[PDB]
């Protein structure tokens, strides 16, 4: 549905995976969001005071809206299109072992996956996309957005 009406948008960490240190999780965040604000004209901002336009969660099962998670393996990650309240915010299985690298599910890449989400994007047909529904490890240097991925995003917010 909706798209965001304005090109400045906040991010706010909620809380942290114990599975890697604080400095990665921001790092993890921070460059995800940066993906989708090279192919846009939106601007993102970390803040930890007052109201966050996107909310990012960690929690495990039930977590307070009714989409609750499974444990480990199978789902690891949803997030709400653009809207005020819970629109935008970005939710992470906890029961999963998020990483920096291959050894688990690896972070960056599920965030840039839930943020796409966030922004209004919905699942991609194309394999190679982001936004395909299937996590799929990849080099985090050999990670880029896929054609149909800033397709979707460029459609949006032109
Ligand atoms: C690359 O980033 C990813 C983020 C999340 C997932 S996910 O497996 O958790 N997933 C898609 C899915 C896969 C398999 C079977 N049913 C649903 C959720 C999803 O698409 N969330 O955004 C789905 C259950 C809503 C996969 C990849
Ligand atoms: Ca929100
Ligand atoms: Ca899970
Ligand atoms: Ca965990
Ligand atoms: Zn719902
Ligand atoms: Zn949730
Ligand atoms: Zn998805």
């Amino acid at each position: 549905g909706p798209v965001w009406r304005k090109h400045y948008i906040t991010y706010r960490i909620n809380n942290y995976t114990p599975d890697m240190n604080r400095e990665d999780v921001d790092y993890a965040i921070r460059k995800a969001f940066q993906v989708w604000s090279n192919v846009t004209p939106l601007k993102f901002s970390k803040i930890n005071t007052g109201m966050a336009d996107i909310l990012v969660v960690f929690a495990r099962g039930a977590h307070g809206d009714f989409h609750a998670f499974d444990g480990k393996g199978g789902i690891l990650a949803h997030a709400f299109g653009p809207g005020s309240g819970i629109g935008g915010d970005a939710h992470f299985d906890e029961d999963e072992f998020w990483t920096t690298h291959s050894g688990g599910t690896n972070l960056f890449l599920t965030a840039v996956h839930a943020i796409g989400h966030s922004l209004g994007l919905g699942h991609s047909s194309d394999p190679k996309a982001v936004m395909f529904p299937t996590y799929k490890y990849v080099d985090i240097n050999t990670f880029r957005l896929s054609a149909d991925d800033i397709r979707g995003i460029q459609s949006l917010y032109g």
